[PDB]
């Protein structure tokens, strides 16, 4: 019949290849995908009342915080990624940019940069997390102020334990300084802006940069949300969306679930089995998006038995 998949924008390229593989082994199946920012993909199910067979997110923790237990009973952590600052040969100061000086280039008034909507998209809130965490790493308590506070409607407070809390207003009230910032609904619409030279820099994932042939600044492991060992450092920044939901700096870990209100749950089991199996792993390696092999799952007693063999 019809397989409805809601997935992250960074998952577009591997999910296209996964679709072609799934339709080759299942002839009468039409896989319709809706790519959006992960929080918005989750909000399709939990708030708009839309039904999906597969939900895959760029931040696994959106599943237990927003879906469990009304819309989901389990999740499996399947992939990793890394935040970089992407650019081309047409980008200003691209010859002179590195790990040590990226934010000073971003500080310049003739330099325009891009990130996605933090209310809707993990990459959008991660850009904020990366930028704030840079303050303690580089011993410069004005990086977040110069780049984000002076140019948007976002505000910062400090929690009692020392954690920085970024407040995101309504999406229309973010009101970016057009000279400095291009904002988009999802991270994958800004790729066309970086190609044409409309922006100079772009906070996106390493997998996406490799998918477009972009040059990238390899940001430090302490701030780039890539390494498990730096999880205690990443947790010192939180982002609050307009609806009052709080996301926490953590390593970038992708998560999949089959919702409770899925129409084709039996067929959804097979897609996720393909995803977690050796075929799915290979597709993810090829697109520069490190798979978690074997996949880490919670709520295993609620999982289908076919999928229980593939998880930890
Ligand atoms: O969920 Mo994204 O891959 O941060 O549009």
């Amino acid at each position: 019949e019809v397989l409805t998949v809601f997935h992250a924008g960074s998952l577009s390229v591997p999910f296209e290849e996964l679709e072609a593989e799934f339709e080759a082994q299942h002839p009468g199946v039409d896989v319709q995908r809706e790519a959006a920012g992960s929080a918005q993909s989750v909000r399709k199910i939990t708030e708009l009342g839309k039904k999906a067979d597969v939900l895959a997110s760029a931040d696994y923790a959106l599943i237990p915080s927003l879906m469990v237990p009304e819309y989901a009973d389990w999740y499996a952590a399947f992939a990793r990624n890394q935040m970089i600052l992407a650019y081309t040969n047409e980008s200003k100061y691209g010859d002179e940019i590195n790990t040590d000086n990226w934010y000073e280039i971003l500080r310049r008034p003739d330099v325009r940069y891009g990130f996605s909507n933090p209310n809707d998209d993990p990459a959008g809130y991660r850009s904020q997390m990366v930028t704030q965490l840079a303050e303690s790493y580089y011993n410069d308590d004005m990086i977040y102020d110069d780049l984000m506070l002076a140019n948007t409607g976002m505000t910062l407070t400090t929690e009692e334990n020392g954690t920085a809390l970024i407040h995101v207003p309504a999406s229309e009230e973010i009101s970016p300084n057009t000279s400095k910032i291009m904002l988009r609904s999802m991270e994958v619409e800004l790729s066309s802006a970086l190609e044409t030279g409309e922006i100079d820099y772009l906070y996106i994932y390493r997998s996406v940069a490799e998918q477009h042939g972009f040059e990238y600044v390899a940001l430090p492991p302490a701030i780039d949300l890539s390494s498990l060992e730096y999880a205690d450092n990443y947790s010192k920044v939180q982002v609050e969306m307009v609806n009052g939901e709080v996301v926490t700096g953590s390593p970038i870990v992708y998560g999949v679930t089959i919702p409770n209100n899925a129409e084709n749950s039996e067929l959804a089991t097979e897609f996720v089995a393909l995803l977690l199996g050796e075929t799915g792993q290979q597709i993810f390696i090829e697109n520069g998006q490190p798979p978690i092999v074997p996949a880490i799952a919670e709520g295993k007693d609620s999982m289908p038995e076919e999928l229980q063999a593939l998880v930890v």
